[PDB]
C-alpha cells in the first residue's frame, strides 16, 4: 500500500476529484488516500489557506494530488503555489503535452512530449531586481548554478528512463547569455554522458520554438531553464488544444505535487459539467511518479479510445455526459 | 529620387539582389543604387568584412539594401549584423510574418503580423555575465530603461500608422518580473496613449506563445523586448513555413538596413536556383519605411499572385523557373 495526500480543492474540484479517485480505484493503483484542505475551504475553514496540517500531511506521504483552488483577490494572499515550491523545494516543473482524438486541433496529432522546466533558479528570481528612484533605469538578474543545472538535467533523464522515452533536448542561449546558459548547457552534456541510451540533444531556444510549430512530433522529453520554460510549455499546450486538458507536475527531493492546469471554475461547480481529464492525466503523471507507469499508460490508452469512441463525453466537448459518467467510461476500457 | 546603399554579398546574393534590382525598377520605386563590399567579397578585395567605405556609404544614405553575406569560421571573425547594430545603434528588429499560397504549411493561411523586437539592452547585453572561478555559479543581467523602452514602442505604433495596420500589442512578464518587464509594459502604456486609433493590448509571453499556435490571425503588431523577441520572431516563422521565405530589418535613428533572414547557400550559387522572394519581401519592408506603402502592397499581392498562378516558380517551390524568370512572373503581376 501507499498513502497519498489528496486536496479536494474548491469550484469543480470536488466534483473531478471524486472521479479521479474513481479511475484509480478501478485501476487498482493500490493507494489510500488521506484528506488535507486548501484554498477557500481551509480559509474559512482553519484560519489559513494552507495550514500546517495540510504541510505536515504532504510532509509525511512526500505525495499530493491537488484539485485546483481559488485564491480571493483584493486582499493580499500569496500565491499557495509558491509557497509550496519555496516549502518544499519543488525544483522540477513537469507539463506533458500530448494529442488526444476530438478535444480541438492544431490538428494531425502525433504530439507526445514532456517540458521538464527548472523552478528555483533562472531568470525569474525576487533577487536582483530595482528601479532607480527616478524611475529611468529598471534591472533584474538571472543565476544559474552547477548544482541547480545538475539535479534538473538528472531529473530529465531519469524521467525518461523511468517510462521508456528515448531522447533529452536541451534548450539554450549559449551562444548569446554566455555565462548563465552556457553553464546549464555545460552541465547538461555532463550529466548526458551518464545516460548513453537516452538520446541526447541540444538545440538553441529560438529554433526550438520555430520546430515545435513545424513539427512537434521530433521532441521527447525537453530540458531547460525557468524562464524558457515557462514559455515553452504554454506554447506546446497550444498545440494540443490549450490548457482545458493540460496536467502538471511540481517536484522535489522530499514532496511531489501533482495537479490539473486549469483553474477551480466555480461558474459550473455543483452541476456535473466538468471535464476531469486533466485530473486524471496528472494523476497519470502522479503513476509514473510512484512507479506504476503501466498503469499510468493503461489511463492515457483508456482516455484515448473513450474519446475515439465519443462514449459519455462532457459538453465542453461536444457530449452530454456528466464528470462521473465521463470517469465510469474512461474506467470500462482499462 | 532617392539613393540606396546596396551590398550585392556572397552565395546567391549576387542572383537575387539582381532579381530584386529588375522588380524595383518595374515598380517604378524611383530608387538609385549605390553599390558597397561586406563579407567575403569585401575581405578579399578591401582587407575587411567591413570596409568603412560602406559604412560611409550607410551613413550617407541611411538606407541599405543587402544580400546575404558569408562570415568565414575558425578566424574568430566578429558578427557582422552585430557590428552595424552597435555603428548604428539599430534598436528595432522588425520580422514580419505573413501567409502566402503554395509555399508549405501550417497551412489555413491568414497570418499577417509583425514582431517589433526591441534590440539594444534587455537580457542579451554582455555586461554583467561572469561564472565564479570555482564554476559553481554564473550570473547574467537584464537592463530596460525607459528611453529604451520609449523608443521600440513608438516605432511600433508609428509603423502601424505608416502601413495602415490597427493593433499593436505589448509582450511582457511583468507579474513576475517586476523591475525591467514591469518599466517595458507602464512605457508601453503611456506611448499607447498618444495613439488613440491603434488599438492596444497587454498580453504575458506566455499566454502570447500559447495563442500564436492556436490562432495567430489575431495578432497584428507584437513589440516586446530583446529575448522575447527573438523567441516570438523565430516562432511565427515557424506558422508560414519557416526562414526560406522570411524578410528582415534591424532599424535606427539614423540609418535602417533591409535584407533576406536567410544565408547565402554558396552550394547552389550562380545556378539559377535561388528563391528571390525572401529579399522582394526584404525591400517592401524597406518600401514601407521610406513612404511607398502602396508599392511595398503591390509588391506583395504580385508575390501571392504569382505562387497562386504557379508561374515561374524555383524549385524549391516544386517549379522549373529560375530567379530572373520568377522575379519576371512577379513583376507581370504588378
Amino acid at each position: 500500500t501507499q498513502t497519498i495526500t489528496v486536496i479536494r480543492g474548491d469550484g469543480i474540484g470536488p466534483e473531478i476529484m471524486d472521479a479521479t479517485l474513481f479511475v484509480l480505484d478501478a485501476l487498482q493503483a493500490g493507494l489510500t488516500y488521506e484528506y488535507a484542505d486548501a484554498g477557500l475551504v481551509a480559509l474559512e475553514k482553519h484560519g489559513d489557506l494552507l495550514p500546517e496540517s495540510t504541510l505536515a500531511s504532504i510532509t509525511k506521504n512526500k505525495v499530493a494530488l491537488k484539485s485546483p483552488l481559488t485564491t480571493p483577490v483584493g486582499e493580499g494572499f500569496s500565491s499557495i503555489n509558491v509557497a509550496m515550491r519555496r516549502k518544499f523545494d519543488l525544483y522540477a516543473n513537469v507539463r506533458p503535452a500530448k494529442s488526444f482524438p476530438n478535444t480541438k486541433s492544431r490538428f494531425a496529432d502525433g504530439v507526445d512530449l514532456i517540458t521538464v522546466r527548472e523552478n528555483t533558479e533562472g531568470a525569474y528570481l525576487s533577487e536582483g531586481q530595482e528601479v532607480s528612484a527616478d524611475g529611468e533605469v529598471a534591472v533584474s538578474g538571472a543565476r544559474v548554478t552547477r548544482k541547480g543545472s545538475e539535479r534538473i538535467v538528472r531529473y530529465a533523464f531519469d524521467l525518461a528512463r523511468a517510462t521508456g522515452r528515448k531522447k533529452v533536448t536541451a534548450v539554450h542561449k549559449a551562444n548569446i547569455i554566455k555565462s548563465t546558459s552556457g553553464l546549464f548547457l555545460k552541465v547538461a552534456r555532463d550529466v548526458a554522458t551518464q545516460y548513453p541510451e537516452i538520446e541526447f540533444q541540444e538545440m538553441i531556444v529560438d529554433n526550438t520554438c520555430m520546430q515545435l510549430v513545424m513539427r512537434p512530433e521530433q521532441f521527447d522529453i525537453i530540458v531547460t531553464t525557468n524562464l524558457f520554460g515557462d514559455i515553452i510549455s504554454d506554447l506546446c499546450a497550444g498545440l494540443v488544444g490549450g490548457l482545458g486538458l493540460a496536467p502538471g507536475a511540481n517536484i522535489g527531493v522530499d514532496a511531489a505535487i501533482f495537479e490539473a492546469v486549469h483553474g477551480s471554475a466555480p461558474d459550473i461547480a455543483g452541476q456535473g459539467k466538468a471535464n476531469p481529464c486533466a485530473l486524471l492525466l496528472g494523476a497519470a503523471q502522479m503513476l509514473d511518479h510512484i512507479g506504476q507507469p503501466q498503469n499510468a499508460e493503461r489511463l492515457r490508452e483508456a482516455i484515448v479510445a473513450t474519446l475515439e469512441a465519443k462514449d459519455s463525453l462532457t459538453p465542453d466537448l461536444g457530449g452530454t455526459g456528466n464528470t462521473m459518467g465521463f470517469a465510469k467510461a474512461i474506467a470500462s476500457r482499462l
